[PDB]
């Protein structure tokens, strides 16, 4: 006798496990156990992933009911779960969006620079070099104080929430609690500092004495300071460290990307559809009963949408181990999601790793890993896959 | 068919597996299978482990021999890992060992006062706080670099060496050259300077210049300063990490230290006795057929010493797995060695662990994990085991 299938497979984010294409042959809907005990069913093709996705009646919303079955526990107040929803239904969805993209005025230059000095602090130091700590890390947390218009001196502090914020537990996390209201009240007080006038806190600080959302709640408010700030930051930085290895990795491409750099956009692509970041598959609850593939799954079941399922699915993207620059679905991936709760901070993301790319390989053109791969020690039970450090030479 | 058992067994150091007592009661030396192919013996229990420890036969400084069965890289040049016995040929033992002792006038108080600064920070900061990276490692590094002689302020980028010098890898690793080569070079430097009259190196500096030293290489005493500096800190810092674990896993216990701390001797013993910190067995080569158990082990053949197979051996310590601070053989455990290669740092291990327990359970005696105890992350394909972060609350 066996136990039933558990997920997730393995922390590790530099290579997919052999047993998911596997799945995606033999059962690309199956039953799984997760961390909480819950059943839950795992979807690892592409067709099925995008019908789970782009069917709302598979609900994120309702994934934090009361004794739904459960991937992890909730980090964040249930409510918080709906947040994008929230946003929209205060009439801020717009508003929000346009201060999260790269358009801002001198933002770029913003990216260059930091992403320079960065390496050029690492030069000067010497080789070994982390380049997640002293890279990847302070580039997205640089960027999101200059996105959210707070002082970059407030950074580390929010930045260090994230280890506990992002944790997928199976049990509540009593720390989780405690920095979450905490950050809170920063946001609250950045919300009534008058010095905080750019960024998103400036613009929502802005909204806020505005008459048309004078019944949007201070807690709201706040709200979409912290989740942003905490998914952009986390996301933006293990993306750009993972994406590192899967280029280091591949020194051909790294020679190519270094020589072409215009290429490093077509590149970024490939490297966020084969990126491994997202360490469980995306949970939504069924509320009704809906067929998905040879499975009725019934109403209230929790489903896992498998990220790499879709995006190593040689059906959609043949080859689908290999970087290729010229596909001609390059952009289709599900690497932002996709349907309802598409990511917002997507063309964000995308350009945090192309700056933070072109920067690394323009002053460290040598870079090359400086331990055996196997030696990265990869984060467990967490909502992401990290190595601890990111140790190069160059 | 299924593949010869591989060690290690888990990287976690919160709990020991259920398979090692099996293995023990089964198959007390039995054949395995290291991280770079080789085969080894791995033996787990008392009488064995200490048969092994205690017959130089069984050769720590021919496991360095070219072609040799390994447990993992070299990470230090091969003739480093005879590190004692160079120092012992040296007519340097005594001295050595005189200058790492708890005994030097003013250090204990100087251990309080650090545990105590780094506690009052933690507390001013507030919960939760990380008792590896901003307690128990930084008081070994002050430690260390007081037990030395040398600036306090040289400390953490010694210490910044030691996440990949004390890797277990099946590889050797181009970062611990370039850091072993550095660190060399300031020990070195250090043997020159003026200014360091005090600790170890002070008093290698002056043997270095009396007649009686003077055939004795400058690479001797600055790999003295390298190697004492990095498995005092790896191993105290560990050790006093994953022992607060065993404590603040056991209220009782906490509260009893807390009330009697007459008995954080004997509770550090038994902290000891029960430690989970080497990650590996400690690795000898036979130089004859040797007739351990039911095996003759042959010229040649790697062995492993599994310190927790012996010291949780109920023929030895009943209730293996409870601290009972009124055993009849409390300091009989081997989590420092045995026989030629045992700990020259002890007395000094014990003393850091017992004032750092001190000080903590005075100064928060409410200490508790902030996060459930599954979410530690433990460092893997490492020599030691330890959790990246130590979240608790007070
Ligand atoms: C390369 C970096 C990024 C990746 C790979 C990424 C990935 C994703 C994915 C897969 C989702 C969908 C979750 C689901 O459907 O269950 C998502 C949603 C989200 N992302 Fe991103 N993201 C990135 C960057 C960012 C940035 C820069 C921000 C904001 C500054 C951000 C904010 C969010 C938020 C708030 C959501 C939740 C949307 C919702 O619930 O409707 N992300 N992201
Ligand atoms: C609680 C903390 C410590 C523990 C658990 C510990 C454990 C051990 C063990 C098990 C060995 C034997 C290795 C073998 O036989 O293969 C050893 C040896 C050694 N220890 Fe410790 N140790 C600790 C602290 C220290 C300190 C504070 C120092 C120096 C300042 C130190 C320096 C060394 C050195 C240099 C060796 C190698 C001895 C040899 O090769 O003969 N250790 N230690």
């Amino acid at each position: 006798a066996t136990v039933l299938l558990e997920v997730p497979f393995s922390a590790r984010g530099d290579r997919i496990p052999d047993a998911v294409a596997e799945l995606r042959t033999r059962e690309p809907i199956r039953k799984v156990r997760t961390i909480t005990g819950a059943e839950a069913w795992l979807v690892s093709s592409y067709a099925l992933c995008t019908q789970v996705l782009e069917d709302r009646r598979f609900s994120m919303k309702e994934t934090a009911a009361a004794g739904a079955p459960r991937l992890n526990a909730l980090t964040v107040p249930p409510e918080v779960v709906n947040n994008m929803g929230n946003i929209a239904d205060a009439g801020l969805r717009k508003a929000v969006m346009k201060a999260i993209t790269p358009k801002a005025p001198g933002l770029e230059q913003f990216l260059r620079d930091t992403a320079n000095s960065l390496l050029d602090n690492l030069i000067t130091e010497g080789a070994p070099a982390d380049l997640r700590n002293d890279f990847a890390d302070p580039l997205a947390t640089a960027l999101h104080c200059k996105v959210l218009g707070i002082p970059q001196e407030d950074g580390p502090k929010l930045f260090r929430s994230l280890s506990i914020a992002f944790m997928s537990s199976a049990d509540p996390i009593p720390a989780a609690k405690i920095n979450w209201d905490r950050d809170i009240e920063y946001m609250a007080g950045i919300l009534e500092n008058p010095n905080i006038t750019t960024g998103l806190m400036g613009e929502l600080s802005r909204l806020r004495k505005d008459p048309a959302y004078s019944h949007v709640s201070d807690e709201l408010f706040a709200t979409i300071g912290v989740t942003f700030f905490g998914a952009g930051v986390i996301s933006t930085g293990s993306f750009l460290t993972t994406a590192l290895i899967s280029l280091i990795q591949r020194p051909q491409l790294r020679n190519l990307l270094h020589e072409k750099p215009e290429l490093i956009p077509a590149g970024v692509e490939e490297l966020l559809r084969i990126n491994l970041s997202f360490a469980d598959g995306l949970p939504r609850l069924a509320t009704a009963d809906i067929q998905v593939g040879d499975v009725l799954v019934r109403k209230g079941e929790l489903v896992l949408v498998l990220l790499e399922g879709a995006n190593f699915d040689p059906e959609h993207f043949p080859n689908p181990g290999s970087i290729e620059l010229d596909r001609p679905n390059p952009t289709s991936h599900l690497a932002f999601g996709r349907g309802q709760h598409f990511c917002p901070g997507s063309a964000l993301g995308r350009r945090h790793a192309q700056i933070g790319i072109e920067a690394l390989l323009k002053k460290m053109p040598g870079v090359d890993l400086a331990v055996p791969i196997d030696q990265l020690v990869w984060r467990t039970r967490f909502q992401l896959r990290i190595p601890e450090r990111l140790p190069v030479l160059w």
